[PDB]
C-alpha cells in the first residue's frame, strides 16, 4: 500500500513529511514549479510566528482590534477594489457619508452637503495631500502677486512623524523645525514663527505627538499665527497633524478648540487606523470648504447623488476599510466612541500613575491627554544605574511585549525614553500583566554588577 | 412574555423588528447613541448588495479571485501593520524576498541578494515613485551641468491612466502626451521623441495599456532612446508602467526584451493586485540597480540580515497583501503562474474570435498579447444602426455585468470602443455565458425603429 | 439614542468601551456576578497572548501541529468521556485497536487479538501503570517464596524524566540512578546490574532521554539481567520508558532490538502525545502478555467483542486523543508515519550539523537518534567567554523561541548545555530562521565587555 | 477524461467510491501506507455514529454542554501542554488563580495568597493525591511516636467511586467501608468512627455520591471526630470526596457547613467536568493549609510572582480546561453558578416528583440535594410484575437515552435502581420527552404475558 509520491506532494501528502518542507523558502528567484496549498501555506503562515504579537505590540498607534462583526464585514470585503466605483457606487456614498461625518467632527462650516474631503491609506497619504494642497495654494497665491515660489518651506516641531520628512523629500519642499527642551514640551508659537518667511507654506501642529504623547497646542498657534499674518501678510496657514488625537479630541475633550472652529486651520488629517478604530488601511484629509481644493488636484464626481471627491494619491486599493469606518460609526456612535477611548485614556493613566511610583522612573509628563505617554530614568538614578531603558525593553521582550525605547528629537537627544500606547483590546488586566513584568525586570536588572552595553555606551 | 425592550436592541431584539431599521443611515453625523452588532452588521452590509457583483465586473483588471488558502492567510493578517518592521521583521524579510523574485523575473543585472525595488499600494504609487526618482536624478544631473531644472516635463501616450495626471498634477510636471493614431495602435517611438527636449525626465511606455489592450514596443523605443541620447546628451531614462503586462511578459513572452535587459529601462512598475493574482491593495517598483535610486528618497534598515529600503508614500498598511504575493510565488511557482495566465489569456482569445463573428462587431487589434481586448461597430453596420455600445453596455448590466463603453483618447476619439478584461476566476464557461447575452442583446436592440439617445449623440 | 446600560453590560456593550475592561481578572475569589461571553472570552484568552508561541516552543516533545481534519474531529469530540464506555462503545472498541497496533509496533508476541495495555494521559502515568504492575509481580513472588517484600527499589539513570521521582516518593519506593559521564553517555548495563538485589522491582531503560534526546541500549542491559537472573533466579524484568523513541525506532530503526523481542522487556511505556503524532493527552502503555498484567489492578469488560482492560489511574477524559491517534494511524500508515519521522529527524539533524561548525559550540554527541540533540561551549571557548548558553536562551527569548539552557543530571552537573526539539510542523525554513537567530545573537554576546549574571557564577 | 487514479486515493476520489471505503478500519496493525484525509476522517468518524449522544447519556456526570465562546476557546488551545509552565506562564498563573477561587469557594482559611492546590484531570487524581497526602502524614506521626506504619486503612462508604478501590488496591491500603441500609442511607458517623484505629490515616465522606445522589453528613462526621481524636490523640483527618457536591453547595447551599469550615477537612476534592461546568478533563484538589502537604510530595515555583506547587500524578496534559473553568467564573460568577445548577436542580426535583406519581416507581429519597436522584419498583409491583429495570433501560436504548439500571452496593445489593443525572444542557423539554417516552415503555412492558430475563434472574 505504498504511496509512491507522498513525499512529491499528492492528494495523501502530509505538509511536514514532504520533500518541499525540507528546502528553504525562495529569497531570491521565483520556484520552477508548484506545490499543494497546505505545504505553501504551511511555509508562509510559519514565518510570521516569530515575530511580536500584535495585541502585545504597544510601539503602534495602528489599530490592532476589532470585533467580531466588524471583522466578518470586512473578510467579506476582500476582493472589493474601492476604486471601481461606478461598479460599487453604494461604497462610494458611504465613502462620502465617512467623510461628511468626519468634518462634523472637526466642525467643519462648509456647508454643502458633500463635505470636501478624500480617503487615504493613512496618515501619511491624508497629510500628503493636504501639504501637497497648501503648496498648491501658496504657488498660486505667490504668482497672482508676481512673487517666486521656487523656495517653499514649511515649520514643525523637531517631533515630527516621518512623514514630514518624506514630503520634505520626495517634492524638495524645505523643512524648518522647532526643537523640543524640557520648558518646551509641545510646538513653541513663539518659536515657529521666528522660522517663517514669504515662502512658508503652512505650519503644521501635531495632535498626539508620537514621540510624546502629547498635543500642540493649535489655538495658542492660531491666534499667533493671525497677529504675525496680519503682519507680514504672508497668508501662512495651519494644517493640523491629527494622526491620533483626531479621534480622541472630539469625545473625550469637545471644548479644545483645535479644530476648524479655528481661522486659520483650513485642513487636518487623521488615521482612521490608529483611534479611528479600524484595521490597518484608512486614513482621513477634510478641508475647511471647498475653497481649500485647488481644482488642480481635485475633481467631484455625482454617484447617485453624492458629491465624491476625487483627490489622492493611490488609486485601485481595498474596499474593506470604508465598511469598517461606517460600521463603527452605526455600532458605536458618539457615546461608544466615548466610552472606547475613555477606557483606553484611563488604563493609560492607571499605568501613568503606577509608573511614576516606581524608584527608577519619572514621567516626561503630569498631564495623559492621549492613550499614550512617555517616561525615563531619574536622572539621579541612571547616574548609578547599570542599565538603560534599552535594557528594560529587552527584558519586556522576553516575555512577548514590544515597548520601545529611543532617544527623543532636537534638544532633548540626551533622553532616553520608553513609550506605551493604549490601543482598544488593551485591558486593565493587561495593564496588570505589564506592570507585573515591569517590576520583576527591575529587581533582576538592579542584581547587575556590570554595566550594560547601553550603559556604557552613555559614560 | 413580554420583551418591553424588544424594538429598542437587547438581547431579543430582532434586527428586522426593530425600530432602528424602520430609520436611514447616517449621511451627515454620527450616530449620538450605539446599536447592536447585528443591526450595525445588516445596516453597511444591505447596502453592498444593490450594485456589480465583483466576479462578473469585466471592466477591472484588479483582483476579484483568491484561492481558499490565500484568502484565510489574508484574512488572518488583517490586524497586521506592515510598516511595524522591527516588530514584525519576518513579514519584513518577506516583502524584501518578493522584491528579489519580482526583480528577477524582470531580469535585473544587479548583483545584490537584495535587490533594489519598493512596496507599493498599487501601480499608482509604484509609478509615482519611478517618476520622483527619475526626477531627482534629472535635477542633479542639470545641477552638475549649470543647466536649470525648474520646467521639468515626462512624456507618455495619450492612452494613459490616470495616474500619471495625478503625478503631473501633484508634483507640477509637464505631462507630454502622445496621441493614438491609425498609423500605429500603440505609442510612436519617434513621435515620442519629437516631445522631448533638455526637460524631460522619462519616457513611459505602456505595458497592457487600459485603453486598448497592447503594448508599447519599448525594445524599438530603446533602439531609438539610444540614438536621441546619443544626439542631444539629454540621458533620457525608460520608466516602464507594466501595471499588468510585468506579470504577463516574463511568463507568456519571456523571449521578448521590455525589463531590465534595455539599456535604457531603469525602472520598472506592476500592479501586483491585478495579474500578480493578489486581492486589492498590492503595487510593485524597482530600480535597474542600486545608483538610480537617489539617496534623498530611500534608506535602508537591516532586519535580520536583508536590507531592506524604507521607500514609501504611505506609512501603515494592510500586510496581508504580502503574505498573498509571497503565497501565491511558492504555491504557483513559474510553471504554476504559466498555467494561469495561459488560461486567462486563451479564454480572451476565444471571446475575442467569438466577437469577431457577430455582424455589428469588429475588433481594434487581431493580437491579443494581454488577457483583455476592445472591439467596436462596423462603421458600415454603425452608419444604419439605431443602437450603440453604450446600450449593449446597458442591455448588459441588467444581467448583472459591468463590460464597459467608453471612446477612445486622443486622435481616436471618434471611436467608441467596449473592453473585456479576462481576469483570474472568468472561465470558458462563465466566457460562453457572457457571449449567449451578446447575442441575446444584438437581437433585442436590432428590433429597434428609433435611435438610442447615445444613437443620437452620434449624428 | 444614549445607551444608559452601555457600559454595564447590555446588548450594545461595546468590551473594550466597558466596566469591565477597567478591572483585572480575579485572583483570590469568584466574581459575584456574571459578564457577557465575550467579554469573558477576551478577559481569558488575552492573558495568553504574553507567553511563547508553541510551534516556537523548542523545549517542548509534546505535539503542537495536527492537521485540519485531525484537528476537526477531536475538536467536534470535545463532549465526549471516554470512560463512559457502556454509552460510547465504539470508542471503547476503538481504543483496544490503538493498543493492538501499538503492541504490534512493539512487537508483541502475545497471540490475543485484544493485546494487553491500557490508554493513559501520558508517559507520566503509563510509566506509573507499568512501575505499579512490577511492584506487585514482585510482591506475590517474594511473598510466594518466603521471602519478605517490604523494602522495594528499581534502578534507573539520572537521566529520568521527573514521573518516575514521583513514582519513587508517590509510592514509597527506593529509587537507583546510575550516573552519567562523559565516557559513560547514556545508560551503563554494568553498573546498573551493580544496584540489583532480591528487592529490585524492575529496571527502566529510557528510550528518548530528555535530557540528552539519546536511547539507552536495552539489547545490552536486557543480555547482562539475562546472566544476573540465570545467576540469581531474582527474575528482574525491564519495563523500557520509550516515551519519545516508542514511535522513533520501529519506522527509522526497525532493525534496533529494544521492545518485546527481548525477553525481560515484559512491558513498554510511551507518550501519544509527544511523536506519536497527537495533541496533549495521550499515552501508552503494554505488557508482553496477558500474564504480566496483575489481576489486583485490572478488569476486563467485553464491550461489542472486545475483551477491553480497565486499568487507569485517571477515570473520566477525554476521549478525542483517541480519535486522533487512530486517524494518525490510518491517514499516515507506516510509510506515511516513516516518513513525517524522517522529515524531523533530517531536520533535527541540520542543525546539529550547522551548530557543530560555530566556534563556540561543541555537540554532546555526533549521533542524533532522535529528533532532539543537546549541545554546549566549548570548554577553552567558555573560559575566556563573558557569557553562557543561559544568556543564549535569553537571546533567542526575544524573538519569540524558547530554547531551554540547564545543567545535565549527575556527574555531568557542571555542564550547561542547551536542547532543540524537531517536532512535526517544524520545517526547514524554519531551521533557517532559528540558526540566523543563533548567529545574530552570538556575535551580540562576544561584543561584551564585562561578565553576564550566570557567567559569574561559573567562577 | 478517465481518471486511472480515483479509486487509490488522488485529488478527484471521492471517499465512497475509493478502494479503501470497501475494506475494513485496522483492528490489530498499522497499515503499510496512508489515504487522503478525507477518507480517515470518514472512517473514523463513522465509528462514532452507533452509541448514546453525548447530551442523551444520563449516566455520566461530566459535562456534555458548553457555550459558544467556550467551547472555541477550550478549541484554540488544543496545542497547549500545562506543563511547559516556563513557556507558558500566564497559564500557570491562571491555573494558581483557579485553585485559589475554588479554596476559598471552599472557605479555606490559608494565609497565602497563593492556595494550596492542584490542578487534576478529574476527582480520581484529586483523590489519589488527597489521599496520598494523608497517608504520608500519618506515617510522619507514627515514626515520631515510635508506633509502627505498616498497616495503614481509611474509612469511607460502600457507596464509594471506584477510585477508592483503585486507591486502596494500588497503594495496598486497607479499605474500611460502612455499609448501606434503608436505615441509614449515607455514611453513618458513628459507624465510621468505630472503624478507625492507630491506624486510620482518614475518613471520606462523599459529597454527591454516584450510587444514590446524596450527601454525607460531614459536619456530624468532624462533630464525632473532634471527640475520638481529643480521647485517642489519634489525630485522624476527614478528606471529602466531593467529586460533585463540591460545586453545587457552595452555591444553592452556602450555610451547610461541610468544607474548610470544618477543624478536620484537611483536604477537599472535586471533578471539574462534572458541575464545574466544563468539558471532560478536569479536576481539583486543595489543602487546608500548606503544613498539610507533604514536602516528599510536591515542590513549588514562582511564576511571574505566583507561587504554583508542582504536585501531580500526570505530567504532560491539556490546558484548555484551564481556560474553560477560568472562563466559566469570569462568565458566570457566583451569581451565574447559582443559576446554572439551579436550573439543574429544579428539573431533577420535577422528574423525581413525577417518577413518585407512577404505578411501578418508590424514590429512593424524599430528597433531591444534587441534580440526580435513584428510584427502583415497589416491592409490591416487582413481585408480579414480569419485567425489571434492566428492561426499562433497553426499551429507552431503542430511543437513544442512556439512563442506567444497576443494584446498590452493600446491605442493599438485591436493590435494582435506576438513576437520571440532569446536566447543564438537559432542559425542561427533554424532561418531558423523557418522562413521555417511559410511560409509553411502561404500557409496553406490562403487555408481557411472560417474565423477561432479567425478571427471570430475580426470580
Amino acid at each position: 500500500m505504498e504511496d509512491l509520491n507522498f513525499r512529491k506532494g499528492d492528494a495523501k501528502t502530509d505538509v511536514f513529511g514532504s520533500d518541499r518542507m525540507l528546502q528553504p523558502s525562495p529569497v531570491e528567484r521565483i520556484p520552477d514549479g508548484p506545490t499543494t496549498p497546505e505545504v505553501a501555506y504551511q511555509m508562509v503562515k510559519d514565518e510570521t510566528f516569530a515575530q511580536t504579537q500584535p495585541r502585545l505590540n504597544l510601539a503602534t498607534f495602528v489599530t490592532t482590534y476589532m470585533d467580531d462583526y466588524a471583522t466578518k464585514l470586512m473578510n467579506e470585503a476582500i476582493n472589493i477594489n474601492y476604486i471601481d466605483e461606478t461598479e460599487y457606487p453604494r461604497i462610494a456614498v458611504m465613502n462620502g457619508k465617512c467623510i461628511n461625518i468626519v468634518a462634523n467632527l472637526w466642525n467643519s462650516p462648509e456647508k454643502d452637503t458633500w463635505k470636501t474631503g478624500a480617503l487615504a491609506i493613512g496618515s501619511s497619504e491624508a497629510c500628503m495631500l493636504g501639504g501637497v494642497a497648501a503648496w498648491l495654494r501658496w504657488r498660486k497665491k505667490r504668482q497672482a502677486q508676481g512673487k517666486p515660489f521656487d523656495k517653499p518651506n514649511f515649520v514643525i516641531s523637531t517631533g515630527f512623524q516621518v512623514v514630514w520628512e518624506k514630503f520634505a523629500q520626495l517634492w524638495q519642499i524645505e523643512m524648518r523645525e522647532v526643537p523640543l527642551t524640557l520648558e518646551k514640551t509641545t510646538l513653541d508659537p513663539e518659536e515657529a514663527l521666528k522660522m517663517c518667511d514669504e515662502n512658508t507654506i503652512c505650519v503644521v501642529p501635531i495632535q498626539g505627538v508620537t514621540w510624546t504623547g502629547l498635543n500642540d497646542d493649535v489655538e495658542a498657534l492660531d491666534k499667533a499665527l493671525d497677529a504675525y499674518n496680519a503682519k507680514t501678510g504672508y497668508d501662512i496657514p495651519i494644517h493640523v497633524d491629527a494622526a491620533s488625537g483626531g479621534f480622541i479630541l472630539p469625545f473625550l475633550y469637545p471644548d479644545t478648540k483645535w479644530d476648524f472652529r479655528l481661522k486659520w486651520v483650513l485642513s487636518i488629517s487623521v488615521s482612521g487606523h490608529k483611534f479611528g478604530l479600524v484595521y490597518p488601511g484608512l486614513g482621513w484629509v477634510c478641508w475647511k470648504g471647498k475653497e481649500y481644493l485647488p481644482e488642480e488636484m481635485s475633481f467631484s464626481v455625482n454617484y447617485l447623488g453624492a458629491n465624491i471627491t476625487q483627490v489622492g494619491l493611490n488609486f485601485s486599493r481595498p474596499a474593506a476599510q470604508i465598511l469598517g469606518q461606517y460600521y463603527q460609526f452605526i455600532r458605536l456612535g458618539f457615546q461608544g466612541y466615548k466610552e472606547v477611548q475613555y477606557n483606553s485614556l484611563q488604563i493609560a493613566k492607571y499605568i501613568h500613575g503606577e509608573i511614576a511610583k516606581m524608584a527608577p522612573f519619572v514621567n516626561y509628563s503630569e498631564n495623559v491627554v492621549n492613550p499614550l505617554f512617555i517616561w525615563y530614568l531619574k536622572p539621579e538614578y541612571a547616574k548609578s544605574a547599570k542599565w538603560t531603558l534599552y535594557d528594560l525593553q529587552d527584558k519586556l521582550s522576553q516575555h512577548g511585549w514590544m515597548v520601545p525605547a529611543y532617544t527623543l528629537p532636537s534638544k532633548l537627544e540626551d533622553y532616553v525614553v520608553m513609550r506605551v500606547v493604549v490601543r482598544q483590546g488593551f485591558s486593565r488586566d493587561m495593564a496588570d500583566m505589564l506592570l507585573g513584568d515591569i517590576k520583576n525586570a527591575i529587581a533582576e536588572l538592579e542584581k547587575l554588577d556590570f554595566p550594560t552595553p547601553t550603559r556604557m555606551a552613555q559614560e
